[PDB]
């Protein structure tokens, strides 16, 4: 919204205004890795015990 | 009003003076708009209830 002040003519008579806005959500993401080895898989399983 | 001092010669003898003043009141005017809409008349009236 906007407030006003009153004046004398011959200014044209100014009106009360309004302003309306919408904003769009912008979207981002993250990344990370974890990598294992070949033999570290089997040691959790049991295939190399 | 004006106060005085007394003098000697050859300065001339001064008199008490007076002043009277009138001042015309300046005058202005203000303006501010309001404007409604077409539908909002029928909402406040009862024609769209």
């Amino acid at each position: 919204h906007q407030p006003l002040i009153a004046r004398d003519g011959p200014h044209p008579i100014e009106q009360p205004t309004h302003n309306y806005m919408t904003k769009i959500i912008d979207r981002r993401a993250l990344n990370a890795a974890f990598s294992l080895a070949t033999e570290a898989i089997a040691l959790l399983t049991g295939e190399a015990l």
